[PDB]
């Protein structure tokens, strides 16, 4: 058992007032009210965020942690904050989105934000049926949590070994995924392995809930992933208690037109 285990097993003991107090305690959180109301109104022509995915690879891109570049390709772009984002960004030329919702929440929401013309979204698609294709960047905001540590765990390593397709067909593509559960041994492994493949490390972004382990790899930087691992894995299990709330924070504008 290792600490970020039990972190979970201690997140699955809290009450429901403790979990809800815990998830979000020192915590980035952007206000998403304006968003939201254009969102359920109906209104297209909007830059701001689709979803709070698209602060956390805005904080990995403004701390240089990712290269967006070139053909991008979105594996699970859910409601499309990632691929907005990317299509936003000067170095990127085109996305293709893919993502196996096709309609609800999590289906792609079309808005007009900047370079919205550069994007392909492929709904009803799941990306592990999908053959690579030539990418420059590759990204993958793939995990659904899980009570379970050993399905988080699966479930990361799943995302892993396509990261690990995709880098064969691309073998110089940048790449920025999801990892779910980087507490699991198995993960570390394979995680390391990838790194000692293709280069990169892991980190943690400030937007991420408590209620989740979740870090982010990138091919862009580099650190030991057992000592990036532990790191947060001791922060998470010190936040139990953390009376602090969220701090809240602007949401993002990336702004709106055609690329
Ligand atoms: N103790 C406790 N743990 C929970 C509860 N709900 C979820 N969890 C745990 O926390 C994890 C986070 O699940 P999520 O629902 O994605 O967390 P969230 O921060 O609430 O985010 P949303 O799903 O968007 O609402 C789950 O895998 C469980 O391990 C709960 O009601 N009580
Ligand atoms: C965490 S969301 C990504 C959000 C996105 N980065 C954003 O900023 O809005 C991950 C998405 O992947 C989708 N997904 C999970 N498994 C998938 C699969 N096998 N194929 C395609 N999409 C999948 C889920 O429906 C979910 O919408
Ligand atoms: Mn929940």
């Amino acid at each position: 058992m290792t600490l970020g285990d039990l972190w979970k097993r201690r997140l699955n003991n809290c009450t429901k007032e403790e979990f809800f107090a815990y998830r979000r305690t020192g915590i980035l959180e952007t206000e998403r009210d304006k968003a939201r109301e254009l969102l359920r109104k109906g209104e297209t022509n909007m830059g701001l965020a689709v979803s709070r995915g698209t602060a956390k690879l805005a904080w990995l891109e403004e701390r240089g942690y990712v290269n967006l570049k070139g053909e991008v390709v979105d594996l699970g772009c859910g409601r499309g904050g990632w691929s907005y984002y990317a299509a936003s960004r000067p170095a990127v030329m085109g996305v293709k989105a893919y993502t196996i919702g096709g309609k609800g929440h999590e289906a792609p929401k079309m808005v007009t934000s900047l370079g919205w013309n550069l994007i392909k979204f492929r709904a009803g698609m799941d990306v592990f049926t999908m053959q690579p294709h030539r990418a420059d960047t590759v990204m993958c905001d793939i995990g659904e949590s899980s009570p379970d540590a050993a399905i988080e765990g699966e479930r990361t390593r799943k995302v892993i070994l396509l990261m690990e397709q995709w880098k064969n067909r691309n073998p110089s593509a940048s790449c920025v995924f999801k990892v779910l559960a980087p507490y699991r041994p198995e993960v570390i492994e394979a995680l390391h392995r990838f790194q000692l493949q293709w280069g990169g490390g892991l980190v943690r972004t400030p937007f991420s809930r408590n209620s989740t382990h979740e870090m982010y790899y990138s091919t862009a930087i580099s650190g030991n992933i057992v000592n990036s691992v532990n790191v947060q894995s001791r922060k998470l299990l010190a936040r139990f208690g953390d009376q602090r709330g969220p701090i809240r924070v602007p949401e993002m504008d990336l702004g709106v037109g055609t690329r």
